[PDB]
């Protein structure tokens, strides 16, 4: 029922946005511009885990909401290519920013807690999308650190703010590091959906993985780096038990869905293989190489191609049976 | 050393506390010195803080003041689009400046919250009135006004209030204000009959307005006549800031001698 509570957290988040960007006279558009920032509306809901009263909860939730769209205004505003009318930007952007700032502190544990969190490292942030964006990226690491501020960064002051306001028992340095993880999650999904549906290129994980400067495999372990940091923090007490299915499921739509888009025919990159002894020999083969294989109570009997109608042939306990291997066998 | 040479000097360090920031976060030389070109906003927090006695906080108020004054000058800028400077510097650059600002203003406040209770406010008023000046432009010296009096009056009387927040002791908060709204609505019209000639504005500017007939040089002299005596109400409320009263004659003479002519 919490997959209840987080749509109600999203509509609740979008119907506040989209009241005040109306109140502000900003366009019908740019009304359901905000509108359609799903995963933006819903992601304070994720922050606002740890927040044990509801009250307070949805007051917090919605003034992030109110701060991570007006950002995300800000950054349509400085690329110039929604069509939307620059100046109805710029005022709504500043206009749900100062809302955002009055509701959070009226819900803080600490008058100057909301402007510390925010300038602590507002350098770092700022800098770094320029930086970002005039330097683009040309391998991981290059990558990894620019979306370590416009994703990470950004997505952390939140997760400070949300702790910094949700009342008591809120461990902040958790409720950070699981937007940091989180954020950079959703930054390659972002980055790998948008290489089609919005026409980027530069600086872009997706060109980068196309054109070869990034490995698959380094792809997927940076995303088993991210999964499991985000798991971590989420099990710090008191625990935010809610948010693993959540930390899985991003994980799961980029590994499963997205990275094929841009790999192909093999998302590893290591080629599987099967090792026996034939005819006092031994043997390795490419998965791709193996025609029919069946099961002989724990063994695992097949043939492949040695090169030419030449036919190849094996048994292997399955305990040495690639999982590749196995998965022919009931697909068989 | 006379109120010149404080008002220099205010100005020379706002000047500075806002190139170092610009610079250390990443502003472009072009950027930088487009910042520093902002002479009178980087001028009039030195007004707004006149009724502030201890020095040290006055001009670290002034400061904190002129950080978001610059900040929400580069935003708009960022709106009109037409200064050939990068969209993202000034973006990245302006929140910088803002979240600065805040975080100065803030510490100097008796009450942190009054800081944004003030931005919050009339930020509808403020917001939605430079959306309808822009959208919607004016036709007659009623027109104008009104919208001058959002991103003009409204928009220096925040600061006003603000520096009544951060400067402590013994402020008459409503007549900082009032001066501030005042005082703006007379620069605003400068700048207005300025800009016409060196941006090539027309429509909803008031040069304009004056030049095809819309709008009578004596009704403008009526207005400026009325800022006048506004401000100078404002500054002599108890306390008071006499140190404004040549101030408030510098800028509006400067509009009846130098400017209306350029248009009458």
């Amino acid at each position: 029922d919490d997959d209840d509570k987080m749509l109600a957290a999203e509509a609740a988040n979008r119907d506040h946005v989209t009241r005040c960007v109306a109140q502000t006279g900003g366009s019908p558009d740019l009304v359901a511009h905000t509108a359609a920032l799903r995963l933006y509306l819903r992601v304070p809901h994720f922050l606002t885990e740890w927040t044990t009263d509801p009250d307070r909860r949805a007051a917090v939730s919605r003034a992030l909401a109110l701060d991570i769209v007006s950002m995300k205004l800000l950054d349509d505003l400085m690329d110039d290519d929604t069509g939307l009318d620059r100046v109805e930007l710029a005022c709504v952007c500043l206009r749900l920013h100062l809302r955002a700032l009055h509701e959070l502190e009226s819900l803080a544990r600490d008058p100057k807690a909301v402007t510390d969190i925010l300038e602590q490292d507002a350098v770092h942030l700022c800098g770094g999308q320029i930086r970002t964006k005039r330097s683009r990226a040309t391998n991981l690491r290059e990558w990894r650190a620019h979306a370590s501020t416009y994703g990470s960064t950004f997505l952390g002051r939140y997760g400070a703010l949300a702790a910094a306001c949700g009342g008591e028992g809120q461990p902040a340095d958790s409720v950070r590091e699981f937007a940091e993880a989180f954020a950079m999650t959703i930054t390659m999904a972002d980055d790998l959906t948008d290489y089609d549906r919005n026409g980027e290129r530069d600086g872009n994980l997706a060109h980068l993985m196309r054109t070869g400067a990034v490995a698959g495999q380094d792809v997927v372990d940076l995303l088993e780096e991210l999964r499991g940091r985000a798991l971590a923090a989420v099990a710090a007490p008191p625990g935010a038990p809610g948010l693993v299915p959540v930390v899985h499921l991003y994980t799961d739509d980029v590994l499963v869905r997205l990275l094929p888009r841009h790999l192909g025919e093999a998302g590893a990159g290591a080629m599987a293989t099967v090792k026996f002894k034939y005819k006092g020999e031994e043997k390795e083969v490419d998965i791709s190489k193996i025609k029919k294989v069946w099961r002989v109570g724990k063994m695992i009997s097949f043939t492949y191609d040695e090169g030419g109608g030449k036919t190849g042939r094996g048994a292997v306990s399955e305990k040495d049976a690639p999982k590749e291997l196995l998965q022919m066998l009931e697909k068989q």
